């Protein structure tokens, strides 16, 4: 799995070396099986090398098992010779999360950080309606932040312990904060805001409307 | 039905429009019919046909084989899209979803 980003596409044509994806694609050619991501691939269309990509795509063979997986936010503004019959074709629409994928990304996000175990996540799941995959991706780091904040502080006090004397002293370490408890979250779920809205995810839904999506005559059958 | 399924795009009031059109072209030959009957060169009494021959009593097949060629679709492709645009301006269910009340 390669991977060339929206900044380093771009930097060809805004500096003019355009036919510098020649190594990027046979060093694809090198490793058989591979699936180049390009991301972002709409970046120049703000204002070439759509065409450079273009003219290389349909010399590449088909023995060959390199597939070409390409992102992109704002499809109507894409170039439509991309999606000529032979280069890209399929066009799979991504949604926003459902409920058991936010349950599983949200597990997911917490591998590293010791959680109590009476923490709900369920609770969590469907509370959390509209929210993209980055922005409850978030909310557990402000969490974290939360009691990394709360822990920080209270190690003050116990340093600073007015005629710390060595009578009634904690040698073992108190450790106030082990984990990151409920009100960390109850407290961190108050800064949540949805990022997409919902007059542009029906734009995404117009354009899989513009794809005429199986939309005619429907069903016939052969005759007996 | 095999009209039925032939007329795919077409809307409801175009396909009663072919419904007359046949109609209207046979009419023209039974109405034509009846001049060369009247006009018979050396109109006799002799072989004379006393029963009404009636050339055109129904619609044939040939009349909706000839008057399909006059077929358009009024309605595109591009104005129907804009009537399911203004039933996804409805927001069409979308949102959460399925919940459940818990137990």
């Amino acid at each position: 799995f390669i991977s060339i980003k929206g900044p380093e596409l771009l930097t060809m044509w805004f500096g003019e070396s355009e036919a510098n994806v020649r190594e990027i694609f046979d060093k694809a050619r090198q490793a058989a099986p591979c699936v180049l991501f390009f991301d972002e691939l709409d970046s120049i269309a703000k204002a070439r090398v759509i065409n450079q990509i273009l003219t290389e795509m349909d010399g590449m063979s088909t023995k060959k098992n390199v597939f070409i997986i390409g992102a992109t936010n704002r499809p109507d503004i894409i170039d439509p010779a991309i999606l000529r019959p032979g280069r890209l074709d399929q066009l799979i629409y991504i949604p926003l999360p459902d409920e058991k994928s936010r349950v599983a990304i949200l597990k997911a996000n917490l591998r590293k950080s010791p959680v109590a175990k009476d923490v709900d996540l369920e609770f969590l799941a469907k509370m959390t309606n509209g929210f993209s995959g980055a922005d409850l991706t978030e909310i557990c780091q402000r969490a974290c932040k939360l009691a990394i904040r709360e822990s920080i502080e209270s190690e003050i006090r116990r340093e600073r312990e007015r005629q710390t004397n060595p009578s009634a002293m904690e040698v073992e370490e108190d450790d106030p904060v082990p984990e990151i408890r409920r009100d960390h979250f109850e407290e961190a779920m108050r800064f949540a805001r949805r990022s997409v809205s919902d007059n542009d995810i029906r734009k995404y839904e117009m354009f899989a409307q513009t794809l005429q999506q199986s939309r005619g005559f429907g069903d016939f059958r052969f005759p007996s």
